[PDB]
């Protein structure tokens, strides 16, 4: 018989959630987790991308930037605070790493209490029902299991140019960087790029963002553009329609000096500039190519690296499942991986028939001005239902907290997208402003219940809170009405 | 015919909202607003309780307290900030009044643009379809209208004891107080009492709360008790089951020194202590007794002062309507008054048949730890549906922002209340934590759509944000499971 009921390959958000849930049904479970180091040698503990080099440290550094702004705001509220307050990168990073270390330990303890075997080893299939585990010393051991769950996540992509691995960093290195990045170039335009750029500027750095085409491809573009305009007003420089072709080291150091050469995407024009740090945020690649899928028959999308799965998270191979960021056509989010993992365990071992619902899943981008959304972008809604059947209600708003400091009127923005063919069903929700994620969450539940504009209008606001703007939206884009407060 | 289509008595949240909406239908409208001064002389501009002496300044002073805590938190996030930061009451109050002054102006401008007549005069009915308006010099003018809207709001209550009007203040005076209150006694246990106590402590004052019976009567009591415990851990002192019997002035000043004597509610025990400022937050009374209702036949509840109305906001007198805090059995909230006013204007003049919906209206209490809720308290749900038919799911949580400063784990708290006889319909929602109102608003919209537990569980969380706790609540009170 098999060594385990279930072996899980990857101890991140999805893998750990599935492992804890499967162990409630008295199953024998092993989790394999290993962190291959970045090209410059960075590694970390158990818990995956989110805990170590993703959501958690990112939000903490965003909070540090927010706190910088709160120091300024406090003066008009009467706090007698000295004029210049400087920021200490090492102190910040030490507190972030301390918290991450406690999570690393929490997860190890938790697996032990649930009687899940944890092996700090890299897993690679070698034949049906069999996997090889290789630890940090190169010792190999072979294990078998009745079922397997692939939850290996992704890792940052490089550009394939001279000097990129040698001199640049990615998000994987940023969050434990042992020196202040200094003058920084962020290459890319994903949410990670913009978030990182945002918090680095918010702690006082000179930041530049180099963008291949557009910001936040896949997100509502009018929202994306407002985010960018706000970043630019707060001193972040944008270089539009360029990609780096090489990175050269002018001087080593911590940080050193780097010369970046870059080429226009739509012409032959070339540019050069120098930076202390270059952060590459040009996508992520799925960890699906070096895990012996070919020895067990698992098919993947050879071009993207993603794994297609059934609506129960089964690969083409019936005893092998997959969840999380490696899935094709799903979403790269922690709570999605967590829900997929828990529900999977419940279907396999608890008799449940409930499937993970990947529709209308909310997100938030933690740019200096935060952006929460759920459902369709305006352009997707127009594509799906037709322009004549879509009504968009919108407004600017001004958080009360920002009045006394006297800043940033008419930046925060709210809209809902309604389908006129279906009782003005709210098919998209978008907010730009503080605590955007806190705002969005409950409206995402309301979308699950079929919220219509009429229901939304009958809902009473809470005063004085930003979110209440959603209960009185009466001006449509189609009307051409003015929406400046 | 009449001088006006509609005369509105009271230029506060409800009255202004109704006036702006009625003017969209090309009606001739007047708003009467007058602010009778507090016993110590405080007065203010157009806009009502909320703008001048309620929601707006209260949330701004709450924000000042929050910023104090942010100063502390900033150190662990790497900001090299000096050890002691002091707070300046006058600077805070000056900025708050400056903002209120821009709102006073905004509402006058907005009436004028809508062609609504604004008269700074106190209104008192004198006969059918007729009202007398008295200005600050005592000049009287008579106006008529086809319909009237009463929206006069409420004012703070005193205790009826020696020294109370002479030496104490209320919320009406607090927000423009020209000096720092110093050592403060807050008398009462309403949301106003606790919010004011909370921000005063948050800006560094020595604060004591004197409570007659319980905290936040009318609200979920387990939530109320957690709020109080949190206040107490942060240095707010509570005096339990006492009421003041007199206030005596030891020394005049700004602030002075006051001696408060108080009596136990359930014994003969007596106590004394001294304070710089005494803030009374012991309820509010409806401005319904000095407006000539008897000359037009409008019936009120003589005991409470509140006005019963139909579901269309009509009093017993068919050309006279009422909205806002004075209504019997409704809710004392700005957005409720605003909605009621707008929808009333639309029914009277726009052919709408839509009524204000007073069910599952959310609220937030802006105590140091904020409390948002919507729907039923646990004890009201149990009364209404029966204990065996109620499931409560709950959990503590720890905002990520609080980890690095390393404080206050297992304080923030979330629960939903479900009706097992109706598909686990979520009939109550409760959250204790930061940004509680931002969290509660969308869940209130979900309650309007009939949210069930299954739908809530199928909703995916946003990570890492406090509100996501609501999407994974699996532990019930009934199960006895541990939730730390
Ligand atoms: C900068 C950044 C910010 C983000 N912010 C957010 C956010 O705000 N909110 C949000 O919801 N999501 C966010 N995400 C995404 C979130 O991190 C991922 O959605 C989530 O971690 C994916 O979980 P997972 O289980 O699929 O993979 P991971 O958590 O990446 O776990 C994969 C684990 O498997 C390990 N592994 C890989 N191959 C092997 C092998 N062969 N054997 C053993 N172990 C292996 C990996 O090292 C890792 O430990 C962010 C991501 C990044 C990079
Ligand atoms: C300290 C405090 C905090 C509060 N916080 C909140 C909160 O966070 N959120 C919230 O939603 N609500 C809050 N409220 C309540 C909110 O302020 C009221 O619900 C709301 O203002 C009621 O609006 P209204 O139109 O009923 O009356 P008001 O705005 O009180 O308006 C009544 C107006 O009529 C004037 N007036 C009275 N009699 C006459 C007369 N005879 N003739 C002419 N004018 C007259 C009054 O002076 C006043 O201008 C708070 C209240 C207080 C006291
Ligand atoms: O601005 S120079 O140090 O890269
Ligand atoms: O291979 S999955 O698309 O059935
Ligand atoms: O106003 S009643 O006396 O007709």
């Amino acid at each position: 018989s098999y060594d385990f009921d279930l072996i899980i390959i990857g101890g991140g958000s999805g893998g750990l959630a599935a492992a804890k849930e499967a162990a409630k049904f008295d199953k024998k479970v092993m989790v394999l987790d290993f962190v291959t180091p970045t090209p410059l040698g960075t590694r970390w503990g158990l818990g995956g991308t989110c805990v170590n080099v993703g959501c958690i440290p990112k939000k903490l550094m965003h909070q540090a930037a927010l706190l910088g702004q709160a120091l300024k705001d406090s003066r008009n509220y009467g706090w007698k605070l000295e004029d210049t307050v400087k920021h200490d990168w090492e102190k910040m990073t030490e507190s972030v790493q301390n918290h991450i270390g406690s999570l690393n330990w929490g997860y190890r303890v938790a697996l032990r209490e649930k009687k899940v075997v944890y092996e700090n080893a890299y897993g690679k299939f070698i034949g049906p029902h069999k996997i090889m585990a290789t630890n940090n010393k190169g010792k190999e051991k072979v294990y078998s299991a009745e079922r397997f769950l692939i939850a290996t996540g992704e890792r940052p992509r490089y550009l394939g140019i001279p000097g990129d691995k040698e001199y640049c960093i990615s998000s994987d290195d940023l969050f434990s960087l042992p020196y202040c990045p200094g003058k920084t170039l962020v290459v890319g335009a994903s949410y990670v790029a913009l978030e990182c750029a945002g918090f680095l500027a918010g702690i006082g750095l000179d930041v530049t963002v180099m963008v291949r085409s557009i910001l936040l491809r896949g997100f509502d573009q009018d929202m994306a553009n407002k985010i960018g305009e706000h970043m630019e007003e707060h001193g972040i420089k944008f270089i539009r329609q360029f990609v780096p072709t090489k990175i050269e080291q002018i001087e080593a150091g911590t940080p050193g000096r780097l010369k970046v050469t870059a080429k226009s995407t739509n012409s032959e024009e070339t540019i050069e500039d120098e930076f202390n740090t270059v952060l590459l945020a040009v996508g992520r690649d799925s960890c699906t190519r070096t895990i012996g899928l070919e020895t067990v028959g698992v098919k993947i999308n050879e071009k993207t690296g993603k794994i297609p799965v059934t609506d129960e998270e089964q690969t083409n191979v019936p005893y092998i499942y997959a969840i999380g960021d490696i899935l094709e056509g799903k979403l790269e989010l922690t709570p999605v991986a967590i829900q997929a993992g828990r529900l999977l365990a419940q279907r396999l071992y608890g008799g449940s028939t409930v499937k993970c619902d990947y529709d209308n899943v909310p997100t938030t981008v933690f740019t200096p001005l935060e952006y929460g959304c759920c459902g369709l972008s305006e352009e997707k809604a127009v594509e799906k239902f037709g322009e004549e059947n879509i009504e968009v209600y919108h407004s600017f708003f001004w958080p009360l907290e920002w009045t006394v400091p006297s800043r940033d009127n008419n930046k925060c923005y709210a809209k809902v997208i309604c389908n006129l063919k279906d009782n003005e069903r709210v098919v998209g929700f978008h907010v730009l402003g503080p605590n955007a994620g806190e705002v969005t969450q409950g409206f995402a539940a309301a979308l699950k219940c079929g919220l219509t504009k009429q229901q939304l209008d009958s809902t009473i606001g809470i005063h004085p809170v930003c979110a209440e703007i959603f209960t009185t939206l009466s001006v449509t884009k189609r009307s051409g009405g003015d929406i400046l407060q």
